[PDB]
């Protein structure tokens, strides 16, 4: 029993992670076989941030401008380029702690565990929801450029994000494994801002599932809904509309609980309108939409507390 | 910027944990040096769970009573004893991966992070704080018993939870590195609930430091209160008497944000009299205790958003 938003374990990432310094900056890469990835902000100084050609300051930059610290052990740059939002920097060790990875571009909506780092040093994990607008409601501080978010699947680190930038709101804004940046974000000194967002209604919908299955059924009601006229409710409340795509992925977890989709709409849909009453749902007072369907049943229980 | 609940990265432990099996029964346990530590009612079948003599049941075993895989390796028991509710199986090989170590019991409203295990493999990381009751509010399921909490200082880990019972509320209770039981729980099945719980007034108080030192000011008053006439408060709304030794630890904080405590205090008496008005803090609409001034200090910018 019980309820909470929980990391993967963060060991074989740890050992991935490394000190990248070029000129004065430092920030943290990533040392799978013998390649770094880091953000390619760190070739620029206090006024390229404002207009910077990366291609202009990087062809003026040998091996030997970047300086690459694993633990106590400096390791040779031996190669260099960029990709995308990315460098990439070839160096002359292989990672002998290089789990079995891959690179994925991770959705909206999507979960995924973020080890945050300063200076190469792993500091501390948590969990995260890629919002709707592209941006993560992240914990960072100076000098935590270069932190990755995760998934582990089974012996597999799917790696689908590198921390970049903090926006105005304190929200943060990074990159896929490929330098591509979730969101239309920029590696430059901008009035960009984060788009405006929306609640992630698929996941609201997975937690109520998991609710359920924890045991509690306080919320449910005897009616149904549409989609169509969830979907009215939704826009109204600033949800993200209900899809079939949506209801069909519910389908394991409304076999599990005998709660039909559409009747669980039914009850979000009324506590949307009504409010929650002082009354709290996995020891929350509010609807949470930061677990997928896949991490309700990752956590929960096979079987219900019927 | 941003707050959220932070677990230490879990490596380090990750490293140390192993499968125990007795007859019919698989945990976890704890590899360090050539010891492997894990709950002592690995021994107990179901029904001398309801009535068990471990001394009894314990002399009855051998050596090769006792199967310890880590993971694909079978360690050999050379020797065993029970430490109050813990057995301690001596294993021929030492853990090449101990880290260093200590074992601490932690008091009342201190946090940790919970490593949760299934046959030794670890799944998840969260934090977690012991309550004033001695539970935790965990997240675990059948198999989960011999999961580990911790804290990490520097290269160090502190371990301080060995996981043993979930209680009727569906909250969790276990022991230390010693074997001795947080609470007044025992390890056997019996009527044993969770003695009625308090606010953690000290953790609320820090957290609240936390959000002037991220740049919100908004539940601050004009006025101040004293020790005594919070605690009126406080025990109406079933927080945690405030005493001097708390308002001693709060010092650095109040110096950070120039808000002295016993105004800090003035606030929250308003924030519980008044509610919270529809606004939120850190991001959250009700008052977060499972926090502690350190894990402030830890996770927050040194310097405040004036």
């Amino acid at each position: 029993s019980g309820f909470r938003k929980m990391a993967f374990p963060s060991g074989k990432v740890e050992g991935c992670m490394v000190q990248v310094t070029c000129g004065t900056t430092t920030l943290n890469g990533l040392w799978l076989d013998d390649t770094v990835y880091c953000p390619r902000h760190v070739i620029c100084t206090a006024e390229d941030m404002l207009n910077p050609n990366y291609e202009d300051l990087l062809i003026r930059k040998s091996n030997h401008s970047f300086l690459v610290q694993a633990g106590n052990v400096q390791l040779r740059v031996i190669g260099h380029s960029m990709q995308n939002c990315l460098l990439r920097l070839k160096v002359d060790t292989s990672n002998p702690k290089t789990p079995k990875y891959k690179f994925v571009r991770i959705q909206p909506g999507q979960t995924f565990s973020v080890l945050a780092c300063y200076n190469g040093s792993p500091s501390g994990v948590y969990q995260c929801a890629m919002r709707p607008n592209h941006t993560i409601k992240g914990s960072f501080l100076n000098g935590s450029c270069g932190s990755v978010g995760f998934n582990i699947d089974y012996d597999c680190v799917s790696f689908c994000y590198m921390h970049h930038m903090e926006l105005p709101t304190g929200v943060h804004a990074g990159t896929d494994l490929e330098g591509k940046f979730y969101g239309p974000f920029v590696d430059r000194q901008t009035a960009q801002a984060a788009g405006t967002d929306t609640t992630i209604t698929l996941n609201v919908l997975a937690w109520l599932y998991a609710a359920v299955i924890n045991g509690d059924r306080w919320f449910l009601n005897r009616f149904t809904t549409t989609l169509n006229d969830f979907n009215l409710v939704a826009m109204k409340y600033n949800y993200e509309p209900l899809t079939q795509d949506h209801v069909d992925i519910l389908g394991p977890l409304s076999a599990q609980t005998g709660i039909a989709v559409l009747d669980m709409c039914a009850a979000l849909k009324e506590l949307l309108q009504n409010g929650m009453n002082g009354r709290t749902i996995l020891g929350s007072t509010i609807l949470e939409d930061e677990f997928t369907p896949f991490d309700v049943v990752r956590q929960c229980s096979g079987v219900t507390f019927q």
